């Protein structure tokens, strides 16, 4: 293994899980990659491409209007709380859910999914009997270290954001509208982005669950070559300590001189 990530981690106080893959080579590049770490709001992205699968856009089913109600309002819900009186298209509640990471948003797509149950067993139909979602928003953030619940891996997350944003698993209208909404994400300008050469394309989806945990999982394609698909997955020992988003795009960099 290459020895930055063990000083990366060692200086920054942080346990830090990578995985990359380049779909054109198929070289990876690992560190405590099948280790747990909170999946927290990585979540988002993956719920939205189960709901593509499950109702494709032909079904008209991402115009139907949700009228979810202000009791249902959770913490941090910067989209959802301005429309509790219209609702929100389904389709919005995605874009909300992935550009924005609102919490509310994140949980009406859960709704329809099936609760956490069936996010998971989502889960399970891409093949990942790895990676767990059990609570709701806002709870599922705690992060205690050990505890399973809410967890995914660096390779089960890389694996389960490849097959729907660079694989077929979607067909081909969800792939392209779940490409878009990580790619005009609003909240990672600091991680894995800031680590990557300027002229790449990148759509990606973060999390910042306690523990000082900072998370994000992206799909970059450099100009004219093959995406290479990457999570990078941090946590802390203290509940209250502070995310490094530093030690995510430095993990990132590292990765590209790697690959």
């Amino acid at each position: 293994a290459d020895p930055r990530f063990a000083a990366l981690e060692t200086t920054a106080g942080a346990r830090l899980g990578v995985f990359a893959v380049n779909t054109g080579s198929e070289r990876t590049v690992a560190h405590r990659a099948d280790e747990r770490f909170p999946m927290a709001s990585t979540f988002k992205g993956l719920a939205c491409g189960a709901l593509l699968r499950e109702h494709p856009l032909s079904t008209g089913y991402f115009d139907q209007v949700i009228h979810y109600s202000a009791e249902e309002l959770v913490d941090y819900s910067p989209v959802t709380e301005t429309r509790v009186e219209s609702g929100m298209t389904v389709a919005e509640l995605c874009h909300a859910a992935i550009t924005a990471s609102d919490n509310t948003a994140g949980n009406q797509l859960l709704k329809l999914l099936g609760g956490p149950q069936g996010f998971t067993a989502f889960l399970r139909s891409l093949g990942d009997d790895t990676s767990r979602l059990d609570r709701w928003e806002t709870e599922l953030n705690t992060a205690i270290p050990g505890d399973e619940r809410d967890t995914t891996t660096p390779a089960a997350l890389a694996a389960d954001y490849r097959a729907l944003v660079v694989g077929d698993v979607l067909g081909e209208p969800e792939r392209a509208q779940l490409t878009a909404w990580l790619v005009a994400n609003t909240t990672g300008d600091t991680r894995i982005r800031a680590g990557l050469p300027e002229d790449w394309t990148v759509g990606d989806k973060t999390g910042s669950p306690a523990y000082g945990s900072a998370l994000d999982v992206a799909v970059t394609w450099p100009s004219g070559r093959a995406p290479i698909v990457i999570a990078v997955l941090s946590t802390k020992s203290e509940q209250d300590a502070e995310p490094d988003n530093r030690l995510v795009a430095d993990a990132t960099r590292t990765v590209v001189d790697v690959l």
